[PDB]
């Protein structure tokens, strides 16, 4: 009679572990996740892991985990993210869990620049953070150099020798002192609020190219498809939102974007491996099938 398998499920700030039998699927593993969060919004989250090759993966929800090459550890390893993007925060996150989680997930991201964002925009965003990990700034508790041993700006905005750490630590404390009586809840609504607005929000770049063989960018974003040329993967160069789509099929490594646009030219590019292309049309389906729920429903 088959042991159970140990699993290890953690959030954005949760540690998280299960005991699952030999025979449970992806979705009756997030079914329990989600109702011992206490999560509603499910739509936009999914498991993540890394597979036996190495690859960072999403996992299937009508197979069973066991049948889905994770990498074999003691607890199985999961990460409990967002997969989907909302078009506007504050019309779809309406959970304070869904908002932590969502808060919590972009700052990262944000922090470890793996999304653009200027300079004094940065330190505007810092500030947030802080109002909402140290309340109200008091004079007496909050003495200079309270943030030295916090992680706030990305290294790409420190490099600036035009300051130092104190001095854009002090900036920070500027905007924290402006906050006073804003909530813990929405000060990381207003967070999410301005990072929504940044280019590469929400937005899956892959590493594509055309028939002439000219290096691109390809964005999969709640709102459409996007390319992006290469030294700019802010402002794309043609886009294709759900509604300007018609159809969208992979060969091998070809894709092709067939627009509802009558008299307009298919769109094609190449990817490199095809499990690529596999995870790019999943996304796509997603993006668009939630893009559909917002409008048609
Ligand atoms: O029939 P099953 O048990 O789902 O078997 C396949 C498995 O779930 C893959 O992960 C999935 O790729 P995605 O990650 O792109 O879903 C594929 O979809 P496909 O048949 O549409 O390629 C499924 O056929």
């Amino acid at each position: 009679m088959p042991k159970p398998i140990n699993v290890r499920v953690t959030t954005m700030d949760a540690e998280l572990e299960f005991a699952i039998q030999p025979n449970t699927t992806g979705k009756q593993l997030f079914d329990q996740v989600v109702k011992t969060v206490g999560l509603r919004e499910v739509w936009f989250f999914g498991l993540q892991y890394v597979d036996s090759k190495g690859y960072s993966t999403w996992l299937k929800l009508n197979k069973k985990v066991t049948q889905q090459d994770v990498k074999k550890e003691n607890p199985l390893q999961f990460k409990f993210r967002a997969k989907f993007f909302p078009e506007d925060v504050s019309e779809e996150l309406i959970q304070e869990i869904t908002q932590r989680l969502f808060f919590l997930q972009v700052k990262e991201a944000i922090l470890n620049d793996e999304i653009y964002c200027p300079p004094e925009t940065a330190v505007l965003l810092a500030s947030y953070a802080v109002q909402a990990k140290y309340g109200d700034y008091n004079k007496e508790i909050h003495k200079p150099g309270y943030l030295a041993n916090d992680r706030l700006l990305p290294q790409r905005v420190l490099e600036q020798h035009k300051l130092t750490k104190e001095q854009w630590e002090e900036r920070i404390q500027n905007w924290h002192e402006e906050h006073r009586g804003m909530l813990r809840e929405d000060s990381m609504m207003e967070y999410l609020k301005i990072a929504q607005d940044l280019e590469m929000y929400g937005v899956n770049y892959f590493e594509i190219k055309n028939k002439k063989g000219t290096e691109l960018w390809l964005g999969v974003d709640a709102l459409g498809l996007n390319i992006y040329e290469h030294d700019d993967k802010l402002t794309p160069k043609i886009g294709f939102p759900w509604s300007e789509i018609r159809n969208i099929s992979f060969n091998d490594k070809k894709f092709v974007i067939k627009p509802i646009d009558k008299k307009a030219p298919d769109f094609v590019f190449y990817a490199p491996r095809l499990r690529i292309n596999k995870r790019i049309l999943a996304l796509c389906m997603g993006n668009h099938e939630l893009y559909m729920r917002r409008r048609k429903p």
